[PDB]
Formats: structure tokens, C-alpha cells, sequence
């Protein structure tokens, strides 16, 4: 017995409201994977010097991340131990959202996540269950030379080592708790911080005509605007690897930019925002039609469609 939401079934709509993103808890995450209730991993934006050849280090000085999904318990636990109460719908990494969000843009990556209620709080925990190339330490390594540790109240390429913000998103209807990962801070943490974290990105540049382009910068609107983060930070890289270019956007600025360059056709973030929320409902209806602790699938395999499958 399957059950399946269509993209395209959705209606046009106006686009939902997005409450500004509030960060209620943090945490850092130590090169041994420490998991600690502080700002000590919290970095600083610095630009780095230009033409930086991000091959530097690979692959002797490269840890490689860890390569296992993390337990959504995590999260639950953080703010448990804080003494925080989850009074939301869902509960979830904001990558999880980035996935639902961004599947209409991406019919070539397949995921699959696992949902259950929580008896307690009735909240729908979403989960994986189931990235160490050079392309990929180019983007560590950009992130890594970009950026300066907290050293007055306090190389190797560690992506396991992390910041961690957990922010309360309504979107539409659906109040949300999604935790994610901070490159970094544009000055010093305040107000609510989000606005001043920033995204570190590297990436070919190619014109906003480029449809690709188009959808890379969309899919990182989609994942910075979910956390609330104020900039995304664009090391333009050539063919070999090397920093040619720094650009500095603003978040709420790349749904502007795109504005003149999409065809009638395309994928917008409004029309994006109008289909997850959606999404959202779709799963909430589903689930919360079954007693807590039933566990889900929810999966995406190309095409048109979600499909959401009890577990027995
Ligand atoms: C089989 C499998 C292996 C995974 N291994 C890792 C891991 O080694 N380290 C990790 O932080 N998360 C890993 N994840 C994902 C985590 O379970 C979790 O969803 C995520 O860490 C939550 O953090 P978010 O900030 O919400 O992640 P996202 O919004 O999805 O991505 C933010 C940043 O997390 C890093 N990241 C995300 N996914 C992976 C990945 N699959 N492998 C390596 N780095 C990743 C990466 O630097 C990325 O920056 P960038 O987008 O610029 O490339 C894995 C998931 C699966 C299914
Ligand atoms: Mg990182
Ligand atoms: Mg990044």
C-alpha cells in the first residue's frame, strides 16, 4: 500500500508565509566528534587569499567525513538536555528539508528518509538511515582556508569537525525544527544570529543563462533560506582547482537575481516554497493518521512524484 503526492497536482498558489528562522539551541561537534554545548566550533569569515590552489593538502592532509547519516535522536537529545520543548510538527536536519524542497529541480538524486511520531510530544522525526573526491575537498578546503577560529576566548581538512544551528521555521501551516551546519559567522554572535551566519560555497562559474548555473543557485537559496542564513559566500574556481573569484550574496538576493533569467517553464522559489508546504501537509495528514511510533518511508526515485510507505 503506497500513498503518493504529485508535484504537478499541485495548484498555483500564492506562496506561503516563512517565519524569520529562530535559533534555539547550538552545538559544536570536535575533530573527534565530540559533541559539545558551546560556540568553540564556531568560526569567523575571512577572505582568503586569492588564487589559493584548494588541491593543497589533498589527500595527506584530508580526514575524510565521517560517511554515516546521523541519527535525528541527536537533535531531540540536544534540546532535552537544554530543557527545551518540542511544541512542532516536524523534527529534522535541514539538509532532509533541502531534499523535499529541491526534488522537483534534481530528478536524477534519489534519496529515501525514515519518519516516525514521537508518542511524547506527537513531533514527526525524519531521518536517514542508508562525497571524499578532490571536487569534494576543493569545497572543504575553500571552507577550511576561508574561514578563522575563535582564538582570543579560545593545515588539516576535517569536515567532521562542525557547527551546528537549530532553528524553529514555520513554513505555511507546518512549524518546524531543523538543525544544520554553519560554515561560519560574518562578525561576532549577537538578536537572533542566524541573519549573520554565512554558507561557503565553491563552484565553476558559469552565466545565469546557464540553466544549471540557474538550478545550482537555486539549490543554494533553498538550503541557506531554511536556516535562516544571511550570505552565501562563492569561491569561483577554474578547471585546476584554484580561487580565481570571491563573491559575496546575500541570501534573500539570489531569488533577485535569477528574476530576469527564468523561462516560463522553470522551477522558481516560490513555486518551490508553494509545492514543500505541500509536501508538508501531505506528510503530516499521513502520518498523524496513524498512532505514534509507526515508522515510515518517504521516497524520492525520479519522476513526479513523493511516495510515503508504512514499515511492517
Ligand atoms: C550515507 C550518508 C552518509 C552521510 N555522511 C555524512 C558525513 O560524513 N558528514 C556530514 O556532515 N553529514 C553526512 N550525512 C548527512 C547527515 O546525516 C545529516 O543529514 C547532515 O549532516 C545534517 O547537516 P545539514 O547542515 O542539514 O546538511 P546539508 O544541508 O545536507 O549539507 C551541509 C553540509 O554537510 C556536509 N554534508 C552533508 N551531507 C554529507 C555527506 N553525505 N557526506 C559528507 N558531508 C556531508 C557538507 O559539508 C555540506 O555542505 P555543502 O552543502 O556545502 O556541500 C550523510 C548522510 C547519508 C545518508
Ligand atoms: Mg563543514
Ligand atoms: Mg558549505
Amino acid at each position: 500500500m503506497l500513498r503518493e503526492f504529485s508535484f504537478y497536482d499541485v495548484p498555483p498558489a500564492h506562496v506561503p508565509p516563512v517565519s524569520e528562522p529562530l535559533e534555539i539551541a547550538c552545538y559544536s561537534l570536535s575533530r573527534d566528534r565530540e559533541l559539545l554545548l558551546d560556540d568553540s566550533k564556531l568560526s569567523y569569515y575571512y577572505p582568503p587569499p586569492l588564487f589559493s590552489d584548494l588541491n593543497t593538502g589533498f589527500p595527506n592532509r584530508f580526514h575524510p567525513p565521517k560517511s554515516d547519516p546521523d541519527p535525528i535522536s541527536i537533535v531531540k537529545d540536544v534540546l532535552m538536555t537544554k530543557g527545551i520543548q518540542m511544541n512542532s510538527s516536524f523534527l529534522t536536519w535541514r539538509g532532509l528539508i533541502t531534499k523535499i524542497m529541491c526534488a522537483p529541480l534534481d530528478p536524477r538524486n534519489h534519496w529515501e528518509t525514515y519518519l516516525v511520531m514521537d508518542p511524547t510530544s506527537g513531533i514527526i522525526m525524519m531521518e536517514e538511515r542508508t562525497n571524499q573526491d578532490r571536487m569534494c575537498y576543493w569545497g572543504y578546503k575553500f571552507e577550511a582556508i576561508s574561514t578563522l577560529p575563535e582564538i582570543w576566548d579560545a593545515q588539516d581538512v576535517v569536515p567532521d569537525e562542525q557547527y551546528c544551528s537549530i532553528v524553529k521555521i514555520n513554513i505555511g501551516k507546518s512549524k518546524l525544527i531543523l538543525a544544520g551546519e554553519v560554515d561560519c559567522i560574518w562578525d561576532k554572535k549577537p538578536e537572533n544570529p542566524n541573519l549573520h551566519y554565512v554558507e561557503l560555497k565553491t563552484s565553476k562559474k558559469y552565466p545565469l543563462e546557464n540553466y544549471g548555473m540557474r538550478k545550482k543557485l537555486l539549490k543554494y537559496w533553498a538550503q541557506s533560506f531554511l536556516l535562516g542564513i544571511g550570505r552565501i559566500i562563492i569561491g569561483f574556481r577554474d578547471d585546476n582547482g584554484i580561487l580565481i573569484e570571491m563573491k559575496e550574496l546575500f541570501t534573500h538576493q539570489i531569488p533577485k537575481m535569477l528574476r530576469p533569467y527564468f523561462k516560463p517553464n522553470d522551477w522558481t522559489p516560490n513555486r518551490l516554497l508553494v509545492v514543500l508546504e505541500h509536501a508538508l501537509e501531505w506528510i503530516k495528514q499521513t502520518v498523524k493518521q496513524h498512532p505514534p511510533s509507526t515508522e515510515f518511508t518517504l521516497s524520492y526515485t525520479g519522476g513526479s512524484k513523493l511516495v510515503l510507505r508504512q514499515i511492517i
